[PDB]
Order: C-alpha cells, then structure tokens, then sequence
C-alpha cells in the first residue's frame, strides 16, 4: 500500500485575517504515499454574506477528486439553495441548517451525474467537517470521521461526533440497506459511515440518498457565540485526532498561542507533534481564532526558551554515539517536567532534533 520510505514533511499553510478573526492552516502528506486531504477558508461570503465565514477540511479516501471539488464547491452549494435562501432577509437558523443538508445532498448527487456523463474512473469519497461563522453563531458542520472543536474559557464546550459504521444508529442504516458491519467496517472496506463520494456504497434501490451504505448527511450543530468567552476552533482530519485527543489538544494548541501568535506556525506544531506521536496519515490542521483567544505571554515565552535550553544541554550530555531514537528514549526516561500539556515530549521533538543534528551532522 502507500507509505513512502520516509514522510514527506513538507507544510502547505495559508493564513488570513477578517470579520474579527485571525486563522492558519497547515497539511502535510507524512508517511503516505498519495496526499488526498483539501480544505476551504474564507473570510467574507458573497451574496450578502460578507459578515459570514467559512472553514473545512475534507479528509480524502480512494483518491483526491472527491475531496478536491468540495473544497471549491461546497459552499456555493450550501448557499445557493432555495432552502439556505429562505426566507425574509437573512437566514433564520432553520435556513442554515435546512441549507447545510440540502447543499450536501445536492453536491453528492451532482458529482455523480458529473461521473455518469464523463465516465469517471475514479471511486474516491471524502469527508468532510467545518464551521460556517455568522455574527450572532458558529454552525458546526460534520460528514465523516474528521471532527472539529470549539474551545471557550479554556475548555471544550463543543466537539463534533465522528461517525463510525459501529455506531448504533449508522449499524441500523447499513444493515437496513442490506449490508453488514464487520468490526468497524461496512461490508469489511470502509471505516466511515457517512462521506460525500463513495457512489459505489449508494446504490441501493428501494432506498433514499440518505438510507444507503454510505450517507451524504452532515449533522449541523449551532452555537451562539460569546464574544467575551469564545478562543478558538479547530478542524482537523482523523490523522490528528488518531493520536490526540479533544482535551489534550485544546491544552496543547492554548500552550502554543501562549508562545506565540503565528497561526501557520502552531498549525505546523500541531501536525509535527502528530506525526512524531506515531500518525502515518496525510494530516490537516486549520485553527481559526477569535478576539479572546489566549495572547502571547511574557512569562511563558521565558519558560520555553528555558525548557529549549534545558534539552539542548541533555542533549549535549547524553551525547557521551547513541542515534536520535535512542536519545529520545533517554530523555523520555527522564521524566522531564515542564513538558507542553498535550504535546508532551513529542512536541519537542524538532527542538531536540535540531541540536542532535548539529552535534552529529553525519
Ligand atoms: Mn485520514
């Protein structure tokens, strides 16, 4: 299968700033041979949306097509429907979230007469998760097995539920679409029970769009926003969620803001430290900020700057000549305190890299 001999470290970020918010991004292909991961941001909506915004992550699976036109489309389809559009002036929640399903059903269906017409050799599906940000909410969208956050007051007040095959509800639809779930695959293949793609899976007469294998059904959730409360969403694939979890990742992320503002800059902290964790999938990361997200602190700034000093000279020490695998193994044998939450020694990886290399540039 895929995997490349070593990962492919290379960062594509992009960064952006309006209506208030502050975002970066960051994905990268690691360990896998393809890169099948795409994502959308945008500041500012046409139509009269200019106050809106809109953040995705599309986590592709059997090629990049799928994943690929939804970064570019999906919005148009979520808002250029009679159900988004209502209305009187301005959507009611209703609308958004009526317009949510519908610009969904009716993409999947469109991309599957693109295919019939075209005969279109590829059978790749997509996940897909993000936030559609009005003024007054943030609309939780989820498809899939990628998932998003929203931390407020220091905690997780919200995450998306990733839908798996062996949930009960997804088992039921599945088995009623004449299929089976074998361990936490429908029919022993696929390991998401909801994507757009995946034509293959819906193709079940005597069913509905949603009643197949595989449904195109996003679940919107929708948060009032708290201007005083409200830090920062974070969207990401499964290759990060595989190795952290909702509270550790929302302590690492807040540590790194502590250290500094540079949105690209964590994303990358993010997918490096999931990669050094053990993820050997294509990983994307998109951290969007509001105005009270945590700020750089003077004292932490310190802290880190002592904690890099603090491993360069174990480094140093434990340099008596032991290759990198072993001088980690060394300093995790340590139990160094003072570590970032959630990142833990893996998240000083390159900081120790970077001195083993100038040590032993051999
Ligand atoms: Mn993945």
């Amino acid at each position: 299968g895929a995997f490349l001999d070593k990962p492919k470290m290379e960062k594509h970020n992009a960064q952006g700033q309006g209506n208030g918010l502050r975002y970066g991004l960051s994905s990268m292909q690691g360990w896998r041979v393809e890169m099948e991961a795409a994502h959308t941001a945008v500041i500012g909506l046409p139509s009269g949306l200019e106050s809106w915004s809109f953040f995705a992550v599309y986590d592709g699976h059997a090629g990049s097509q799928v994943a690929k036109y939804c970064c570019e489309h999906l919005l148009d389809h979520i808002t250029n429907n009679q159900d988004f559009k209502g209305s009187a002036g301005a959507p009611s929640v209703e609308n958004v979230k009526n317009g949510i399903r519908t610009g969904f059903l009716e993409i999947d269906e469109h991309m599957r007469v693109m295919s019939e017409k075209k005969h279109g050799a590829d059978r790749s599906g997509s996940t897909a998760v993000g936030v559609l940000i009005s003024p007054q909410h943030t609309y939780f969208i989820n498809c899939g097995d990628s998932r998003g956050l929203l931390c407020r007051n220091r905690k997780v007040h919200f995450f998306t539920q990733d839908h798996k095959p062996s949930n009960p509800l997804e088992k039921e639809r599945i088995q009623n679409a004449g299929g089976s779930v074998m361990i936490q695959r429908v029919n022993g293949s696929l390991a998401v029970s909801r994507a757009l793609g995946d034509f293959d899976y819906k193709c079940v007469h005597g069913k509905g769009p949603t009643e197949q294998l595989v449904s195109p059904e996003p679940e919107v959730h929708d948060i009032e926003r708290s201007e005083e409360d409200d830090q920062f969403i974070i969207l990401a694939c499964d290759g990060i969620w595989d190795v952290m979890g909702n509270e550790e990742l929302c302590d690492f992320v807040r540590s790194r803001l502590e250290v500094t503002d540079d949105l690209e800059k964590v994303c990358n902290e993010v997918v490096d430290t999931c990669l050094y964790k053990g993820s050997r999938d294509n990983m994307s990361v998109i951290l969007i900020c509001f105005p009270n997200a945590p700020k750089v602190s003077p004292e932490a700034v310190k802290k880190e700057a002592e904690l890099d000093k603090y491993l360069e000279c174990r480094v140093e020490e434990i340099i008596k000549v032991p290759d990198l695998v072993h001088v980690m193994r060394t300093l995790a044998s340590e139990n160094i305190p003072s570590l970032p939450p959630g990142g833990e020694l893996a998240s000083k990886r390159n900081v120790i890299e970077a001195v083993y290399n100038r040590l032993n540039p051999y």
